[PDB]
């Protein structure tokens, strides 16, 4: 993963 998001991309 390019980072450690959670659900920011989803929308």
């Amino acid at each position: 993963r390019r980072w450690q998001w959670r659900m920011k991309k989803l929308g």
